[PDB]
């Protein structure tokens, strides 16, 4: 409450590669933590331009500004300032597999986030290789309690060029770096939108609201 | 519209075998499938008492009562009066997996469900053939539209005797036996209560309430 | 050694689905069990012609006929006279997944076999529903002790018309109904042939050659 | 024939994480490549002592030293002098899941692996992170050409202290920089021992036979 203000920035370090690409992205961002929304920019600081759609690095690039309600325990903002981590495992529909490795820590006003992207297995003639994607479907995050970690679900879906969806299955375990009051079986919706881009995607701007809640038919 | 009455009667026909235990049952239900109510009583007929956890037999145990907003195309209402059958998956995460098929057909004011049940790899110190399961935690299924199909994807979650979850992943895909009006990427919440039964769950009696929604951050 | 002649034969009694498609299918078998080769006949008595590839149950149609060195205690001959059952998984590559479950007895100088095979979510368009395979390429069955049961890993693939492959993954439990004498980490290769069949496969006649060893490479 | 001498030595250059956990590694090896026989000498260079269990590494520390019969076309060395790279999935029983990407290039006498190794979701309490793995069964590859790349999926297991085995599924993906003739069903044995280390594995010594066969039982 009193560790994250309302209005808040980030700064965001990513490496990784993708089918043994690698690259660099740095980004810049800014929201209402307790309002779920939030915004950021980023820049293809090596390996650019990508070979890829950009689609799979979006959701890399930010759990402290999700608005959780005041009866569920918000996990991730408990953790500052010592901050937390997150490790994350995307299963394609095609076979591609994706793990992500986080480091949120905070120094005043700022948050800084250290990612590391693995992708691998992407076919070649795939909607992610040939940039076929268009933007995520909003999506819907299952979150539980265990082990003092939070663990969450969600079936995301990418847009396709033409119609139809590209499947993904999200994987993803909140690790505080201090013990926190841990929540009950809730969600958090998604939806983030691409909001700007150059032409071969080496610069983006992204838009997210997240929002928690209790299940809708409890 | 004309094809289903407001109040709807159905007779549950389900047999099939958990770690090669063979076994039968036979239930009779009611609700009002535009308003997503529905209730039913179930019998184990054969193989009874079972030696396994009742729970992982209760979502087998009616599409057709969900209620479905306007602006939202029903699939499975429009199915009939052909009717519809769903196969599914089920991926527990102690590696227990389970195979399910159904036939939903309609003779006047009554459904009826055909359903064969496959399950095995159940560990026997586990959750299930130690019942040690207390019922579902309410769930949410991602549903989307391909090749003239309806595919759900649901992170289902078994609640443990002392706390702790039993994760369990489920995968149903619908296929109406005659096209259909195919919906947008949705959502159905649901919550199914064990509301009876007896000592040995031979007989058991469920609720459940199932409405469907857009994504609720669009 | 006494329980089981030299010359065996053995009786298959197969039922289940395939996308919601009910079958029965009955068969005659003999081989050698010490020698690791076995042949069999298989008749659908029921719900045929399938409409659906034969290759998928082949491998459905006989452990004790498998040829174990000396240095290797034989699981599965050792659980007889009481017998044994078998629990498998298969994945295919496309989304298909098939749960299988099985009931080794014996009879003199006769095997019974029960099986229930339930497979679900073949696309239409794929090998399996289109009937475009010819057949599994030889396999090698990774195997070890767990909890008293001897779990079997295999990488299968069906060979697809006009050269490719069709891969699916293959786990199979087997379950002892008394306690035996555990083995080590070791392999069987196996090679499973259609030998014969008819127009729409209602009759098909199966030759089967598998053999243990401990890993090539120690 | 004649870009890879029958006497080669190469170096490893690997970095990457583990839970979060970034490391660094570089080795030093030899063999004979027609021979499938090689050794290597592995150094944390940074990061260590390592929090986890060495064993997961071992295996990213060299395919061209592979003896293959002369029947079967050796996809590996023929892509050199272009060289060739392969992304490797890796899913243990427990939950955890690596992402290992490689680029094999030659320079004489010597070859060069860059390699990059993401692995996350491993239980606090697991073999992994407690050091409780005691080295590598021997391995069976089964390898397969498609899309003119070859794949190879191995059920690999690791020894656990007081008995009992830790698993862990395999699938690589070899992608030979320049078109080669490629190979039938075929398979790749070996035997990974760790034949020196340090206390605490800052310092290690590998041992590794690769053989590739045809089917045993064709
Ligand atoms: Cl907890
Ligand atoms: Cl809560
Ligand atoms: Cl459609
Ligand atoms: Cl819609
Ligand atoms: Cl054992
Ligand atoms: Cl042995
Ligand atoms: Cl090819
Ligand atoms: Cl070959």
């Amino acid at each position: 409450g009193s560790v994250i203000a309302t209005q808040m920035t980030y700064k965001v370090y990513m490496s990784g590669t993708v089918n043994g690409h690698y690259f660099e992205v740095e980004g810049d961002g800014k929201g209402k933590p307790y309002e779920g929304e939030q915004t950021v920019k980023l820049t293809v600081t090596k390996g650019g331009p990508l070979p890829f759609a950009w689609d799979i690095l979006s959701p890399q690039c930010s759990i402290p500004f999700t608005k959780y309600p005041e009866d569920i325990p918000d996990y991730v903002k408990q953790s500052f300032p010592e901050g937390f981590t997150w490790e994350r495992i995307m299963n394609f529909e095609d076979g591609a597999v994706c793990t992500v490795s986080n480091d949120s820590s905070i120094q005043g006003n700022c948050f800084t986030y250290h990612v590391k992207f693995s992708g691998l297995n992407f076919p070649p003639n795939g909607p992610v290789m040939q940039k076929k994607t268009q933007g995520w479907e909003p999506s819907s995050e299952r979150l539980f309690a265990r082990g003092g970690m939070l663990i969450g679900n969600n079936f995301m879906a990418l847009k396709l060029e033409g119609g139809g969806h590209y499947l993904c299955e999200f994987k993803t375990t909140y690790k505080a770096k201090k013990p926190v009051k841990m929540p009950g079986y809730h969600y958090v919706d998604r939806k983030l939108d691409v909001t700007n881009h150059n032409k071969d995607y080496t610069s983006v701007e992204q838009c997210e609201i997240s929002i928690a809640r209790k299940p809708v038919v409890a």
